[PDB]
């Protein structure tokens, strides 16, 4: 049931240093790794324990790009990168320059794509973000979620990833526009959790619940507080919210997975 | 699993009015109906579906007590009373005087409690709170809850208490002194809407998770999201707490019970 099973902190990974962003554009662009740099610090310092790197939409080649961002994030910051990207090439790049055990976000159920994706996860000890999805679409059903979420275990599994190292990805889509998805992601995370021993763990890119709509800080916090009490083990979201933050830890002591203190706001966040 | 199979609104009880709190005990002693005609209306302002009814410490017949503050609330308002007392005469006497269907709180699972109140709730056509725990003390573990659930269904049942009639509490405690038992709470919840066709409904006295502790509001708003999650029905609750009832709104529009609009928080208050 809901009592969860495990004491493991809670894993924050930072969200802001995608390209998505105009200041993170324009640092690529002109490669000035000041704004870089800076995003990397702010998000350790708000206790992120990744730190989430995606290049935006680009016109330079990727893998440079994803090197040259990988490098100089980790040159001011001890963490390590949860690197986003859509092309293999630009994922493994970043993998042969990155410092410690990285996390590869993300692969989708399509076959060709685990098959690409879990030996680089392998080979280079990562953890990895399955997507429950394919070239069909995301699934509507709790149930569809679910049947592509076995499949990307069985996977993993064949290619020898530890339960431990695969985190599962619902896909959250914004309330205003797919309001009925929230729930049904929700139902999905907690059958996840029931699906081996050890149990693979569960992802969000969070801030996609509340895209375009108007209190996104109060609409995300809630959410994810929702997505904790169904069993969440991560989520990629903004650490430089304190209200988020403070919801998480929050739960997380409701949860029992850490000794309550009166400190406990300040404690979550150094670990 | 927690998609909800109903689409009930989230029924809010106002908690303010409890001689616990000296401006009511004040009230009271002076018999001055003004303090207690402000606060009945403030919470159905608020939104308030059921105003709680609490005498507080007296030396006084609890029985005129409560006729009086029935009263007094209904003349300002029109919204039902949630009496709660631990003595049936001052509950038939309330019930005796209150104008459209009431709410008992509560009984426990003690026998000779049910079988004093359950009839008492048939007669008068009033919701009754049970609460999981007896002369034994309240249990630890959610099993050991559940097991004081199940009879307390069962008791209403053969009383001709329909489901829809009957919210169990499954009794939240403090966090800082108690805070392993909020996770079973939790978990209890999820249980009892097992237990029959309608389920059984469920409440809390939010309030006592934070009871003594540092942010109050903070903690408070954090647990009836979890909550409501895991399928909680109602609460007794601060209904002046406008970042309370914020979250409780937005779980609600999570949960997809009320269909997404840009205002849904002023339309989450007028039901
Ligand atoms: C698709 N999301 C996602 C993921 N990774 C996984 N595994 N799952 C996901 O759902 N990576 C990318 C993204 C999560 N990251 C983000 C980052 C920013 C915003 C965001 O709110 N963007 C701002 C940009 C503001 C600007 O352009 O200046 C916005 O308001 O749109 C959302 C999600
Ligand atoms: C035991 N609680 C409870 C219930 N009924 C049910 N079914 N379940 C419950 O757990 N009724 C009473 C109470 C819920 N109501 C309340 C009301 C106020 C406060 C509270 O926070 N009291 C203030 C009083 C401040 C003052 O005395 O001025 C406090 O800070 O202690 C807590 C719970």
């Amino acid at each position: 049931g809901l009592v969860p099973r495990g004491s493991h902190m809670f894993i924050m990974i930072g969200e802001r240093i995608n390209g998505m962003f105009k200041d993170i554009r324009e640092a690529i662009l002109n490669k000035d790794p000041r704004p870089i740099q800076e995003w990397a610090r702010r998000q350790a310092e708000k206790g992120a324990h990744y730190l989430d790197v995606n290049t935006g939409p680009t016109a330079d080649d990727p893998v440079r790009v994803m090197e040259w961002l990988v490098k100089t994030i980790q040159e001011v910051v001890d963490l390590p990168c949860c690197l986003d990207s859509t092309n293999p090439d630009a994922i493994e790049a970043g993998l042969k320059v990155h410092r410690g055990h990285a996390m590869i976000n993300s692969t989708s159920a399509d076959q060709w794509k685990m098959d690409i994706f879990f030996p680089m996860a392998k080979k280079y000890e990562a953890a990895i973000i399955g997507l429950t999805m394919n070239e069909k679409g995301v699934p509507k059903d709790a149930n569809d979620r679910s049947q592509l979420a076995m499949e990307l275990v069985a996977n993993a599994d064949a290619h020898g990833i530890p339960m431990t190292e695969l985190y599962i990805d619902p896909l959250i889509l914004p309330v205003n526009v797919a309001q009925e998805h929230a729930v049904e992601v929700l139902e999905t995370i907690r059958q996840i959790k029931l699906m081996a021993n050890p149990a693979p763990r569960t992802v969000l890119g969070l801030s996609n619940v509340s895209q375009k709509c108007p209190d996104r800080p109060l609409i995300n916090r809630t959410y994810l507080v929702m997505a904790m009490t169904a069993g969440l083990d991560a989520a990629i979201m903004d650490v430089d919210d304190d209200a988020l933050v403070d919801a998480a830890a929050t739960a997380h002591i409701l949860l029992n997975k850490e000794i309550y203190c009166d400190s406990y706001l300040k404690t979550f966040r150094q670990k």
